[PDB]
C-alpha cells in the first residue's frame, strides 16, 4: 500500500486544522477512545483511575499525554510514509513497555476519524476521510511489521 501526493495533502489538510488546538483535539480523541472502548483505558497505569467524562476533560496529565501522542502522530503524518525512523521508538515502546495490542491501534484510529469527521466537516470529507484511513492503515501495518519485529506482534 502506498499513498499518493494527493491523499497526502487531502491527510496533511486537515491536520493543519488540528494544529489550531492540538491539546482541544487530544481530549477529545482520547476521550471518545475510552467510552468506546473502555478496555484501553486499563493500559494508563497514570490514568485508569478517571471514572468520568468531566474528570478526563479536568485532568491536566491526560491532557499532556494527548498533545504527546497528536503531535507524534503528526510527525508520522508528516514523513508521508518515510516514518521508519519515526516509528522505531514508538513502536519499541509500545510492545514493550505500554503493551498496545493492534486491535486497540485500530480503536483509537476509529476514534480519530470520529473526531475529524465531527469537527472538521470542511476539510473531512468523503474522500479526506478516506484518504486519513489510509494513511493510518499505513500507520498500523508498518508498526504492526516492527511489533514482529521486536518479537511482540500484537
Ligand atoms: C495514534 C497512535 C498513538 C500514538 C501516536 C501514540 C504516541 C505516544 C507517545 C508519543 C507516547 C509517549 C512516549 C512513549 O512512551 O512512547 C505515548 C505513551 C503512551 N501510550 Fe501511546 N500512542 C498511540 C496509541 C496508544 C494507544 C491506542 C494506547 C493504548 C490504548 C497507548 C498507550 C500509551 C501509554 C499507556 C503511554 C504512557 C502514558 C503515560 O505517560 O503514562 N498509546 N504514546
Amino acid at each position: 500500500m502506498v499513498l499518493s501526493e494527493g491523499e497526502w495533502q487531502l491527510v496533511l489538510h486537515v491536520w493543519a486544522k488540528v494544529e489550531a488546538d492540538v491539546a482541544g483535539h487530544g481530549q477529545d480523541i482520547l476521550i471518545r477512545l475510552f467510552k468506546s472502548h473502555p478496555e484501553t483505558l486499563e493500559k494508563f497505569d497514570r490514568f485508569k483511575h478517571l471514572k468520568t467524562e468531566a474528570e478526563m476533560k479536568a485532568s491536566e496529565d491526560l491532557k499532556k499525554l494527548g498533545v504527546t501522542n497528536l503531535t507524534a502522530l503528526g510527525a508520522i503524518l508528516k514523513k508521508k510514509g518515510h516514518h521508519e525512523a519515526e516509528l522505531k521508538p514508538l513502536a519499541q515502546s509500545h510492545a514493550t513497555k505500554h503493551k498496545i495490542p493492534i486491535k486497540y491501534l485500530e480503536f483509537i484510529s476509529e476514534a480519530i476519524i470520529h473526531v475529524l469527521h465531527s469537527r472538521h466537516p470542511g476539510n473531512f470529507g468523503a474522500d479526506a476521510q478516506g484518504a486519513m484511513n489510509k494513511a493510518l492503515e499505513l500507520f498500523r501495518k508498518d508498526i504492526a511489521a516492527k511489533y514482529k519485529e521486536l518479537g511482540y506482534q500484537g
